[PDB]
């Protein structure tokens, strides 16, 4: 209503500060989903055969099952993060069988649109898909990247990914074919932004800015092409969390002398007075300010005018922006005092709202981990499903995981086709674990 | 426009989350201003005479100048915090000579309206005025209390006082007639909320919630009346920062068993399943969860039904809210596990954006402190004006302080009457300090 619109101009200034008070909206969610079908497995087999043939030629020169983790992740999106505008899922050409495509808020984005160089799209490698989400048409400027196995909890909010005051929120972990990529990107970033002891980010829903990601891609045009070229995840490729966040944390912005002059000129009258010249002297020199420093500043100023509301020294000309921006000694001292800032703001937190649990084929340990998740709910829950799949305790662990998923998120979502009539997944395996224990 | 209103319902849920995304608005600012006029000084003299007479009767039973710091503080309000809706100034009956009362966004609130017990209002004591700001009519639910000597800087935002996620922001200082009040309130709070090693808050613009302050007043009805009764700041009275913040940080909310049942019942169907009973067992007991604990939980549940979608134990009745909320052992274990939470959220930071500088009659030291303020601007700047006023270096320090004020905030505000024509305050005292140095 009009009163709500006119209530943001009810302040003393009379302006509207929606852009500084109402968070970045809209925010979208991007998923990467792959299915273990026969055709895709055959294509992978052909690609591996080609890889082996290439290795043989080089040496001659010398001479399956998913625990429907997308369904529950989408349910978590709808339940805990209901402020998401649209949901994008990137797939080869595959559409989930349970996905309700009639919903306008869910879209399947194939690899034709995502990839730029259409001689690359049979790509079968997660970093290559990860390279080009920011090129999705219709995607909001800030979007959250979900990895199809990470879920939500405790009713997350956009305040958990970005803040207008402290910028994006970076969640880091243990210090630094996937560890090789981390080492390679560490070397590449040390080459550009200098050597720094770096940690690696956590596996969790990552908020990504399209402008920042595009700037990162433009900064390394050749290297991101290697990531896209490789049709199997290589030792040398650029990641998603590590590359984006550390470019965000090490983006250097050159000093704007006009900004210094404007922040000092409180009158906004173009000319500086003795008080503003004195605050220049304070910000430039090191405290305490001896009058020698201020007299030297005025001396460098009177020199420059000769080469190119009354002040105490009668010989000092009116100090406009042109004098300070053209006087080399003053600009040199300004650069030496105002050294390089950071182009992007960021905030660093620990692993306190992140649940990365490792599921290895031990029903007692799996139940223990899931009970730990149940007792203390956490905002970001990730469950890596590396079950042996050839073991006496594979179906039992799958049943335990599905029971945890159905306990956390039981209600079917709006993105799911009307289904699961008489589905009745095995309800007796978890009872077998109960009876054995 | 309507698209802006309909853009908050563009999410997947279809609802509007303005109350969780756009910060608490509106926010007001409250000032306490006193003038050293002849009539007020005479009234103070009469009150002191009465105090001496009372002391004499008890033993018989045994037998001036302000550096216009409100002007510059209001200028700082307009420049650095332009999101304030209205500004309230509480005075005895005094109106500042420079205040533009024709502005609808500035109001003088006398002591008639502020005080509840009109036989108390000739009160001449800062805590007594401080007691009853939350009773100002038209005041917003969250307001900022300015002490007429604290200013702003670095373009403060409502994010610097309150966050929707971590609650109000508490700025604390060195651990604990004003120190006596701190000790007394520490004793009173230790009596109610138990002994705790407490720090004292900083002198800075304090954001105050009227509901929380009213709850604090109701919690100690007798003690806040002593604060209001005393017509001179006494050793025993309740402060503003210390009393409010520590009640905020030690407000205990009793456990809501219905909340536990609702957070566990993911189906929201009223009845719990084996998975939800198991997450109850995880949250109640201590990990790891032996099946003995879960069987005991079901045993306490089957007991209670006798005294008052199939589960593994055939004897367990449907577990609705009534069973768990009426079973004494289960509620006892829930209370023991879910011990007392805190009624209000809060966040703790250090003295990093607070400038409390002490001005004592040494021109070199005053200039050093003001240069330190100039070199590193800080969000909250407080300058205590305890000049000797009988010294060879009083006018010089006043001129230095006024020059700092006019350098920081030179532009006349909207709350100031059109004035200061040919005012020309002494521009030669600071030059005398320059020449002496
Ligand atoms: C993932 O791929 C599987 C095949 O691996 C597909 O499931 C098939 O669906 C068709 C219907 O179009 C059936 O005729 C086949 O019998 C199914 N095969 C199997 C092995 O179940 C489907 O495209 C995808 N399934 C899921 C659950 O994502
Ligand atoms: C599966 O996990 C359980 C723990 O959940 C393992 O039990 C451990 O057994 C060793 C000795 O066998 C003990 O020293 C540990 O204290 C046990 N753990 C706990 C938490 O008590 C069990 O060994 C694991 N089984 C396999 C095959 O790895
Ligand atoms: C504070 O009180 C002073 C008096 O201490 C007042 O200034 C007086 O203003 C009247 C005009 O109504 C003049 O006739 C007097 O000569 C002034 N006295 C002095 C000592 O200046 C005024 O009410 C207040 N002044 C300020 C600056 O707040
Ligand atoms: C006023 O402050 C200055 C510092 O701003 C004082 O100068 C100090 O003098 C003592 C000895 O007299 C030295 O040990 C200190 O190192 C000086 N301070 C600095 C920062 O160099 C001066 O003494 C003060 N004057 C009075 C009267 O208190
Ligand atoms: C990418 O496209 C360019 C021209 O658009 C082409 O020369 C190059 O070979 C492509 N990269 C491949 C096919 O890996
Ligand atoms: C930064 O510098 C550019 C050109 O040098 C100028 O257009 C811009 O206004 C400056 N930013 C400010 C003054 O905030
Ligand atoms: C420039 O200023 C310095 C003082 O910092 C002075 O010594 C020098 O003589 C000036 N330059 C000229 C050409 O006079
Ligand atoms: C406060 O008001 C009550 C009645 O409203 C009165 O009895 C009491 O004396 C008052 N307190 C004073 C005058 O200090
Ligand atoms: C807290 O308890 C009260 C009554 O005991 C109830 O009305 C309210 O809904 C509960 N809060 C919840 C369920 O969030
Ligand atoms: C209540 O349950 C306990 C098991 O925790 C059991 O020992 C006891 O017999 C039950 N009460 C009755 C009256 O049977
Ligand atoms: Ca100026
Ligand atoms: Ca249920």
């Amino acid at each position: 209503y009009h009163v709500l619109f006119d209530s943001y101009r009810d302040n003393i200034a009379g302006k509207s500060f929606q852009n500084r008070l109402c968070l970045p909206m809209p925010i979208d969610v991007v998923y990467t989903w792959v299915n273990g079908t026969d055709l895709e497995l055959l294509k992978e087999l052909q690609q591996v055969r080609e890889q082996m043939e290439e290795e043989q030629k080089a040496m001659r020169e010398i001479l399956f099952e998913d625990n429907e983790e997308l369904r529950y992740s989408l349910r978590s999106i709808e339940r805990h993060a209901p402020w998401v505008r649209n949901i994008f899922i990137v797939t080869n050409g595959q559409i989930p069988s349970w996905l309700n495509l009639d919903n306008p808020r869910v879209t399947i984005v194939t690899h034709q649109d995502v990839f730029r160089n259409l001689s690359h799209l049979p790509t079968f490698s997660s970093p290559a898909i990860e390279s080009h989400i920011h090129r999705i048409e219709g995607l909001s400027q800030k979007f959250i990247y979900l990895n199809d196995d990470v879920m939500f909890g405790k009713d997350v909010w956009p305040d958990d990914f970005y803040s207008h005051s402290k910028g994006q929120k970076v969640y880091l972990t243990w210090p630094v074919t996937f560890a090789d990529s981390l080492r390679y990107v560490n070397k590449i970033l040390n080459s550009k932004f200098g050597f720094t002891s770096r940690k690696v980010p956590a596996h969790m829903p990552h908020m990504i800015d399209r402008i920042v990601m595009q700037e990162l891609q433009d900064m390394f045009p050749e290297e991101f092409d290697k990531t896209s070229f490789h049709k199997v995840r290589h030792s040398e490729d650029m990641q998603f969390a590590f590359s984006y966040f550390y470019y965000l944390m090490s983006a250097v912005q050159p000093l704007n002398i006009s900004q210094v002059f404007d922040e000092v000129d409180t009158d906004q009258s173009g000319v500086l007075s003795d008080r503003e010249i004195r605050t220049l002297a304070t910000r430039i020199h090191e405290l305490p300010l001896s009058l020698q420093d201020l007299t030297g500043l005025e001396h460098m100023l009177i020199n420059c005018s000769k080469m190119l509301e009354s002040y105490y020294d009668p010989n000092l000309p009116p100090v406009t922006k042109s004098l300070v921006t053209n006087c080399k000694p003053v600009t040199d001292k300004i650069h030496k005092a105002y050294k390089d800032k950071n182009k992007y703001r960021f905030e660093i937190m620990g692993e306190e709202e992140i649940a990365f649990k490792m599921i290895r084929t031990n029903v007692s340990h799996v139940v223990g981990q899931l009970d730990d998740i149940r007792k203390n709910p956490r905002k970001f829950v990730c469950l890596n499903d590396n079950i042996d799949h050839n073991h006496k305790d594979a179906q039992t662990v799958k049943a335990v995981l599905r029971d945890f998923y159905e306990s956390m998120f039981p209600i079917p979502s709006q993105f799911e086709l009307p289904r699961e009539y008489r589905n009745r997944f095995l309800h007796m395996h978890e009872l077998q674990e109960w009876r054995a224990y």
